[PDB]
């Protein structure tokens, strides 16, 4: 209907100011952009999922996203590529793993302070009766 598809366009506008409020902080910017396949090139075969900032705005204006656990999955998917890509104990790798655990504990109390459970509960059902 109309209403759920109401719904729907309040979840992108939520989904896109999340984004944004991760986008600008200094501590993300190695997560915004996608990784360039000739700056560095075993991250591809490594990584066979990647996922980033600017590739999450892209879905949410494309509808990929109709609840916010679709959206924390690929959140979850920033993080734990950056944990699985950077494991060893060198300074750059703790770095960048104590920024990806930042990003996603980050996006998981935006959301936990600022998204109603009953709006999120709304958008799970019309998602199942699809
Ligand atoms: C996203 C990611 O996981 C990522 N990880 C990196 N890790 C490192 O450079 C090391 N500490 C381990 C190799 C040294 S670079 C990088 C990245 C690569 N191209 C672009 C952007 N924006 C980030």
């Amino acid at each position: 209907s109309m209403q759920e598809e109401d719904t729907f366009r309040e979840l992108r506008i939520f989904l896109r100011n999340v984004t944004h409020r991760l986008a600008i902080d200094k501590r993300f910017r190695v997560f915004t952009k996608p990784v360039d396949p000739d700056e560095v090139p075993d991250y591809v075969t490594v990584i066979k999922q990647p996922m980033d900032l600017s590739s999450v705005i892209s879905k949410i204006d494309l509808h990929k996203y109709l609840t916010v656990k679709d959206y924390l999955r690929d959140i979850d998917l920033i993080c734990s590529n950056a944990l699985e890509y950077n494991p060893d104990r060198d300074p750059g790798d703790r770095l960048i793993r104590h920024r990806a655990c930042a990003l996603r504990d980050t996006a998981y109390a935006i959301i936990k302070e600022e998204l109603d459970e009953d709006f999120e509960q709304l958008c799970e059902e019309i998602q199942e009766s699809r």
